[PDB]
């Protein structure tokens, strides 16, 4: 919480080489390691041990129990899909503080629901949130991150979503990153990033990776590298999984598909580190269907949805 001289043993003259370092928040340097802060110019083993056991303390990181546990949950804000089926199979709409992945095959709205996300975030009344466990001014100017990886966002569907939904498309374009990334370092090293946005005073509460997976795939193709990719991709999982519980915002990735009738690839590693795993797949027309086949609390469920001029929709 910006005022880190407010952390005891935290002097103004460490505030400044911790800023610098990019540790602007107590749960930052709370989760840090003894390493990360004596990589830090002039901070010692002993200090850094020490502001991280208070840090800790401040955000009263310890053992929780009875109503406390409800109390967590309720900093969990949910984001509407646009529709109803499936913010219904979602109890509420996607989570802040999770990674919720997309697998399908092509044309199966994967990337057309990245694209609502962007445009929902913008109306509040798309934002399902607890007021006894979300500040209201913790949701102002809500800001997204589109990290496009096969070149497909499309600035005019955001727009014609936006009006679809009876928006400025201007505005949603105003209040939407998106990094272009041609391979898996650039990928990663914008995902890291974010937080240099987050501190320019811009209040990201959406991620995008659109793809996940597609880079890596095609960079590390022989099974004789199998565990090369897999460790690679896990790294980038921990720094998702980390930056949504951080800044309590909405990792929303999406998976391509392979053969055995077919399964989201990404091996095990995206399979433990996404929290909730979809599968789409087309019906009849503008027809699609949401199979939730993975979550921590939620039953396998079905959702059956449209893809028109409007988005998302049923
Ligand atoms: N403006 C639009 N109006 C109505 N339908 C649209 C519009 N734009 C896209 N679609 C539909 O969206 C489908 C493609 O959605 P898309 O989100 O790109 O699939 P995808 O799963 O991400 N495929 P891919 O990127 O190859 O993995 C189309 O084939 C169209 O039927
Ligand atoms: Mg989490
Ligand atoms: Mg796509």
């Amino acid at each position: 919480a910006d005022v880190l001289t407010e952390l005891p043993g935290v002097g103004p003259s460490t505030a400044d080489k911790l800023i610098e370092g990019g540790y602007l928040d107590f749960m930052k340097i709370a989760t840090a390691t003894i390493g990360e802060l004596t990589d830090i110019e002039g901070i010692s083993e002993k200090a850094a041990a020490k502001m991280i056991m208070a840090a800790r303390d401040l955000c009263d990181l310890g053992f929780k129990s009875g109503v406390e546990l409800l109390k967590q949950r309720q900093s969990v804000w949910r984001l509407s899909t646009g529709s109803t089926e499936l913010d219904t199979v979602l109890a509420g709409g996607i989570e802040s503080q999770s990674v919720t992945e997309f697998a399908g095959m092509f044309g199966s709205g994967k990337t057309q629901i990245m694209h609502q996300t962007c445009v929902n975030l913008q109306m509040r009344e798309k934002i399902f949130a607890d007021l006894e466990g979300v500040v209201e001014e913790e949701l102002e100017a809500p800001k997204a991150v589109y990290i496009d990886t096969e070149g497909t966002f499309r600035p005019e569907r955001v727009v014609q979503m936006a009006e679809g939904a009876g928006i400025d498309g201007q505005t949603v374009l105003d209040n939407t990153f998106v990094a272009r990334a041609y391979n898996s370092d650039m990928q990663m090293l914008f995902a890291e990033k974010i937080e240099d946005l987050i501190k320019g005073g811009n209040n990201i509460k959406l991620v995008i990776i659109d793809s996940l997976t597609s880079t890596f795939r095609n960079e590390f193709t022989g099974r004789g590298k199998l565990a090369e990719r897999q460790q690679k991709l896990g790294r980038h999982m921990a720094t998702l999984n980390k930056l949504a519980d951080l800044y309590n915002c909405i990792v929303l990735v999406t998976n391509q598909v392979a053969a055995k009738a077919e399964q989201a690839i990404g091996g095990h590693v995206v399979g433990h580190a996404a929290t909730f795993r979809f599968f789409l797949r087309k019906s009849k027309g503008d027809k699609r269907v949401a199979k939730l086949y993975d979550s921590p609390h939620l039953p396998d469920s079905e959702a059956v949805f449209r893809i028109t001029e409007k988005g998302i929709q049923d």
